[PDB]
């Protein structure tokens, strides 16, 4: 009569992290690529042999800097001139050429330079959450719900989707990831009546929050601000640059010009903020480091926190400044949503706990994951096709 249809998937295409998810059971898995990550990076390498996605390419980043490409959501739909995209440029190893006033990347691949579009590494991004869901599922996918940053203009949207078409997806929705994060939690399934919604978005190398209105199941973008030069990545800078002083205190060295050791520093920086959130305290053991010198440290939670302070506490500014455009008060505020991995941060969720005057944080779901999470519920709910009983 009617064959079993493929389950859809909900994409988190993120900056710097992608995520799948799938709902089914009347429940959502949130899907591990095949070195057992829940997350994957948004990274794409190039060598003369090989195209690597993902772990693979991001594993071998130091020595191919010129040939792995990571950010293209930074690029996707913009205009070569726009402001935005001169001043990345300089932060980024891998060349950034124009065509015709659009960004191209240009890599040594396969024995040839070879230059493509934003929305073509998006995809090869695409394909691999694509792999990662039909080695879980068992079956080829073709339906999926991709989101976007609620801030992404009609150029920006086109893109992202133009970047799911030439992956071989069907996209059945661009939806905003504030809204993605909401949707999640249900909270668009609590009825009749105004519902006040504060996301807080703390990613790698941005912070956004956005306050949502819903009403019956209807959403309403109420106001955007955020931090551009705020993210997970400022807080391992100053860890990086709390070691290499303590370096030079201890052994008198300063190491800040072998590239390697500075590499195994920052890796081992970003672990031990990690340990962070959940102990006291966290161990950095690294051998031979510099001049054959081994360095085996500690640091509390509370000599972190102090480190990062003025950075945690500035997450309250783009706050104060989306409920002063939503034109509401902190107590009008029914729900606070949790989204990215540095908001596991305790200093971070107390700052915004306080600001709230002790109200409870929606972090159940793995904030890493809770956009992938909304975008697999709707397109569960997408591809419903139900006749009318009588
Ligand atoms: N448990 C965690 N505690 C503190 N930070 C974390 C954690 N897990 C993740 Br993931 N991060 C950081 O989130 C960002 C995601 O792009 C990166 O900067 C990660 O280091
Ligand atoms: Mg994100």
């Amino acid at each position: 009569g009617s064959m079993a249809k493929a389950a859809a998937i909900g994409i988190d295409l993120g900056t710097t992290y992608s995520c799948v998810g799938v709902f089914q059971h009347g429940k959502v898995e949130i899907i591990a690529n095949d070195q057992g990550n829940r997350t994957t990076p948004s990274y794409v390498a190039f060598t003369d042999t090989e195209r690597l996605i993902g772990d693979a390419a991001k594993n071998q980043v130091a020595l191919n800097p010129q040939n792995t490409v990571f950010d293209a959501k930074r690029l996707i739909g913009r205009k070569f001139g726009d402001p935005v995209v001169q001043s990345d440029m300089k932060h980024w190893p891998f060349q950034v050429i124009n065509d015709g006033d659009k960004p191209k990347v240009q890599v040594s691949y396969k024995g040839e330079t070879k230059a493509f579009y934003p929305e073509e590494i998006s995809s090869m991004v695409l394909t691999k959450m694509k792999e990662i869901a039909e080695a879980y599922l068992g079956y080829p996918v073709t339906n999926a719900v991709i989101t976007v940053p609620a801030y992404f203009n009609d150029s920006q949207r086109q893109a992202t989707k133009d970047a799911g078409v030439i992956a071989g997806l069907n996209v059945l929705r661009i939806i905003n990831e504030p809204t993605a994060a909401a949707i999640a939690y249900g909270l668009d399934r609590t009825g009749k009546g105004e519902r006040n919604v504060l996301i807080f978005d703390l990613g790698g190398g941005t912070f956004d929050v956005s306050i949502l209105t819903i009403d019956d199941g209807i959403f309403e973008v109420k106001a955007t601000a955020g931090d551009t030069h705020l993210g997970g990545e400022d807080f391992d800078n100053r860890l990086v640059n709390h070691f290499v002083e303590e370096f030079k205190r201890k052994h008198k060295k300063d190491i800040s010009q072998n590239k390697r050791a500075v590499r195994r520093l920052r890796t081992a920086c970003e672990r031990a903020k990690r340990t962070l959130s959940s102990s006291t305290q966290a161990s950095l053991e690294i051998d031979s480091l510099f001049e054959g010198i081994d360095f085996y440290t500690s640091i509390t939670r509370a000599r972190f926190e102090e480190l990062c302070s003025d950075l945690f506490r500035s997450t309250l500014e783009p706050v104060e400044k989306a409920l002063r455009d939503a034109k509401l008060d902190k107590a009008q505020i029914h729900d606070l949503v949790l989204v990215g991995g540095s908001t596991r941060i305790p200093k971070v969720q107390k700052l915004l706990q306080d600001f709230f005057n002790g109200r409870d944080l929606n972090k159940s779901i793995n904030p890493d994951e809770a956009v992938a999470y909304g975008a697999a519920v709707q397109a569960a709910i997408l591809i419903k096709s139900t006749r009318a009983a009588a």
